DNA sequence: TGAGGCATCCGTAGC
DNA sequence: GTGCTACGGATGCCTCA
């Protein structure tokens, strides 16, 4: 079976060992941490666990071979001078070529740098990627998951281990009560013959050239994010959740006083018996007496003043208690930078393909919104995510992506024609459904009016379009069959891509990244429709998020190259003025730089060139650079 | 037969 | 019957005293 080979100890041995690594052109290093239960001595400490240690690696290349290096004290060999080997075996010199193939890279490589003071930089494999290239709508592979549908024959080497159930590497987690030495081991031989197969079915696939040209170095891209972390002000949100609960008590004072009865606005039925049978407002068509949802609410807003002070209310606890407590809960002191930030955990194992943050979800901080207090205050939680001293935020976004990919992969000549030049075509349609001037239209009705044409876009219409329209079902279908005959080339690419599903059973993105959508052929005309409608929003979301990462890699590589200095706000802990393009967050269209004011010119520069070589498409590529001192008040930059 | 813990779904937000 | 994602709270359902 397995023929771990401890290279401590012997000196010969490990000679042997660091000659045939260097010249060995693919590893499989593994890391192995385990508990203290019985500092300084045993291991490194890691961050965010006291009560963890990492102890050694697990490097296999070939067989059930699991060579085992020691980072323990435990003479010839000190602790330094492995050290040093190890980090010399790790670094690209004179155009070496390897493969690194670790099990949840982000992981390993921030565990590495923060707690060894090791940065790998070398081309990387995750036996974890590739899984999701293949099938990228299944559940998050774990070791075991990955050993039984790719190496089955090893199948029972993973066995007395519950561990590899849950989605962490065997070797970092800390319980089964097994030595650290033995689980690396298992884990490296089984993540290098299990990646072999899977190279083997990319290299089927015809998958292989995005995997090692747009995902791992995303994944380096986001594992250098991860480092970085958005900043805080933790002086800008006591502010507004003051103001908020100041007009929550004046929202809640003046329910009490105009209707007199207690209201327990989190209670949907005491909600519906005080307002659609008690204080008039007749209900829609459809305990449990009367539905209480957003829409209702709008279609009778007008009717009585009572809904809109509850729909206020509502919007507004939905920023304290979802938004202001998951951020101050979660802090960290950063004692280098001298300021609180707050580090996300991306997820990229999405269906079509765009990268989540889940510890907290950034993305959903609330926008810009006014409010009366008896002139708006200005009460928006983006404002206080601001950059460390001396910096500014340098946010970039294509304008209009999925627009542009669409007439691009449609080729309709009179779209491309209009998106070519410089105009617009959202506040265009949403002042003429509101029939003020084209050059007139609200942050508000901006928004309406990319829901209404992203809609249209993928397929709604009938009688959904027209709640949000606000006109009859007959006008508004008979402009959206205008739109489809003054937009023929969006028709027959849906009609085509509809087509091209049904005869393969998988749509593919223009990367070459492909789902499977068995649904088409549900024989459902309900399932059938869902279906054709994923097959048109992901051929364009899955290439708008490939889009991204390439320009994310694109401005990663030419940052690097120039500013001379630490790669990451990480890599810094390792140990000068602050200077570079560190990367903070992605919006799915957008990169958000933390750039110091003396790059900012250049960074501003490389960002915007290399957000728009990217990909070369028919339609030209539009960014928006915009400069702030935070993400509340950005301004649009010249250049 | 009543009560407490757990699995599930909903309505909100962003893109 | 617009799609992708996260997530805190409401609402049963199952189980135990
Ligand atoms: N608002 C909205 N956006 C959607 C919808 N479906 C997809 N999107 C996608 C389209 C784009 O890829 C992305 C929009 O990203 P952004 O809002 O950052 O675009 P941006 O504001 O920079 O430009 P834009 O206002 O659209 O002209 O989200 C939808 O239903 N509503």
């Amino acid at each position: 079976s397995l023929s771990i080979i401890d290279v401590a100890s012997d000196q010969n041995l490990f000679q042997t060992f660091i000659k045939e690594w260097r010249c060995k052109k693919r590893f499989s290093i593994s890391l192995a941490c385990e508990k203290i239960r019985s500092i300084r001595d045993d291991g490194f400490p890691i961050k965010g666990c006291d009560d963890t240690l990492v102890v050694g690696l697990a490097v296999c290349w070939g067989g059930r071979d699991a060579y085992y290096f020691s980072l323990q004290k435990e003479p010839s060999l000190t602790l330094k001078d492995r050290m040093w080997y190890l980090q010399s075996c790790l670094r690209k010199e004179s155009d070496k070529e390897c493969s690194v193939v670790i099990y949840d890279f982000i992981q390993s490589y921030k565990i590495l740098l923060l707690s060894c003071g090791i940065s790998l930089e070398q081309s990387y494999e995750d036996p974890k990627v590739a899984c999701w290239l293949l099938d990228p709508d299944s559940q998050e592979p774990t070791l075991h998951s990955i050993v039984t549908s790719f190496l089955p024959h090893e199948l029972p080497l993973l066995e007395g281990m519950e561990t590899s159930q849950g989605i962490q590497s065997l070797g970092l987690n800390a319980g089964s009560e097994h030595s650290g030495r033995y689980r690396a081991s298992v884990e490296s031989i089984l993540i290098f013959n299990s990646m072999n197969q899977l190279n083997s079915l990319l290299q089927k696939e015809n998958l292989q050239d995005v995997f090692r040209k747009v995902e791992m170095p995303s994944q380096y891209c986001l594992a250098l994010l991860e480092l970085n972390g958005i900043g805080f002000s933790t002086a800008e949100c006591e502010s507004q959740k003051h103001i908020m609960q100041a007009k929550l008590d004046a929202i809640e004072t003046q329910a009490y006083q105009l209707a007199g009865h207690s209201f327990s606005f989190t209670s949907s039925d005491d909600i519906a018996e005080v307002l659609f049978l008690e204080l008039k407002l007749p209900p829609n068509r459809e305990g449990r007496q009367f539905s209480t949802s957003k829409d209702v609410l709008n279609k009778l807003k007008a009717l009585h003043p009572l809904p809109g002070l509850i729909l206020e209310w509502r919007r507004i606890t939905n920023a304290i208690t979802k938004v202001v407590f998951p951020l101050q809960r979660e802090k960290c002191l950063n004692p280098f930078l001298g300021m609180e930030r707050i580090y996300p955990v991306s997820q990229s194992h999405t269906a079509t393909g765009r990268i989540t943050f889940t510890e907290p979800n950034i993305q959903n901080v609330p926008r810009d919104f006014e409010i009366k207090m008896p002139m708006p205050f200005s009460i928006s939680m983006r404002h206080a995510f601001v950059p460390f001293p001396g910096g500014s935020i340098l946010a970039a976004d294509y304008s209009q992506l999925e627009l542009r990919i669409l007439a691009h992969l449609s080729h309709d000549r009179r779209l491309i024609q209009v998106l070519n030049t410089g105009a617009d075509v959202f506040r265009s349609i949403a002042a003429e459904w509101k029939m003020i001037e084209p050059e007139s239209v609200g942050d508000d009705l901006r928004q309406q009016a990319k829901q209404i044409c992203y809609g249209i876009i993928y397929g709604m219409g009938a009688k959904s379009l027209g709640e949000q329209m606000g006109i009859k079902e007959n006008d508004a279908a008979c402009y959206i069959d205008s739109f489809k005959s003054r937009y023929t080339g969006i028709n027959q690419f849906m009609t085509e891509t509809v087509k091209n599903c049904k005869r393969d059973g998988f749509v593919q993105t223009i990367l070459g990244r492909r789902r499977y959508l068995p649904g088409i052929k549900d024989n459902n005309p309900y399932r059938k429709a869902h279906a054709e409608r994923q097959a048109i929003n992901t051929i364009v979301q899955g290439s708008a998020a490939d889009i991204v990462k390439i320009a994310t890699v694109n401005i990663q590589k030419q940052l690097e190259t120039f500013h001379s200095t630490f790669k990451s706000h990480g890599h810094r802990e390792g140990m000068c003025p602050i200077r570079g393009g560190f990367f903070i967050l992605q919006l799915h269209d957008e990169l958000l730089y933390e750039v110091a004011e003396e790059d900012v010119v250049q960074v501003a520069q490389i960002v915007k060139n290399e957000m728009e070589s990217a990909v070369k498409l028919s339609v030209k590529l539009k960014v928006k650079v915009k400069i702030g001192a935070s993400w509340g008040e950005l301004k649009d930059f010249d250049v």
